[PDB]
């Protein structure tokens, strides 16, 4: 998938996860989201179409994943201890993160 | 070191997974396993040797293993909760991970 | 400049880690440890700031930085399981891997 779909999914699955009372299904959708993310570290936004896959914006763009994938794993480590709270506690923080990823490179 | 034996250990230490006895060999297996894709991030595969260290085809096999990172993180936040059979059944997907990424790039 | 503040932050919380008592101590050290790291991933450190983004030795760079982090999630484990004397030593060791790359890359 392309960037705007990587994060398209990423919010949708915080959606469900903000929603959900299938309870370990929220690993699922935590699953998902780091899919996700891997994902769009091979895509390039619109805007950086130009510039070279390791300039410094492209440096950004995937390292900004990769803080991404650490709070994922925050969230996910909670979700496997059989702690729905808390992850989808930092389910916000990931949803803070993502929307900041996504005004900064659109 | 070389990315082939980097497979070699990945391979060699998913097999130490499959007949773990308790969750000390686990999360030894998996650390080995964690250091060999760490450092077969650094190499550059045969299918790619026509390829420059920063094209997309390159950032891509370093986004795989990312992935297989992750992977590995998942079966280790199993080892690490006791959870044996379920770290096991985690190593299944990186074996399927790690024989899709070597059927891709060698 | 940027980076070398990374360092600095990285050392100043690898010192709290030391002289540290409970595990909310250490777990706020290390998250602001994976921080300064993720932030430094992106960054350019003065002895390659000669060398094109697109060269191996920025790609060899990054990798440290994960294995760094990598090291750092080990220690945040340690110390999520109430374990604080183990996260010191294996802060002991993320000492040394930090000041490798320090002075490696300074
Ligand atoms: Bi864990
Ligand atoms: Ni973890």
């Amino acid at each position: 998938a392309d960037w705007e779909d990587n994060m398209e999914t990423l919010n949708d699955n915080l959606k469900v996860i903000e929603k959900a009372d299938n309870a370990a299904q929220v690993k699922d959708a935590l699953t998902k989201m780091r899919a996700a993310a891997l994902d769009a570290k091979k895509a390039t936004p619109p805007k950086l179409e130009d510039k070279s896959p390791a300039s410094p914006e492209m440096i950004d763009f995937r390292v900004g994943f990769d803080i991404l994938l650490w709070q994922i794993h925050d969230a996910l480590c909670l979700a496997n201890e059989g702690k729905v709270k808390e992850a989808q506690a930092a389910a916000e923080q990931l949803k803070t993160t993502v929307n900041a990823h996504w005004q900064k490179y659109r």
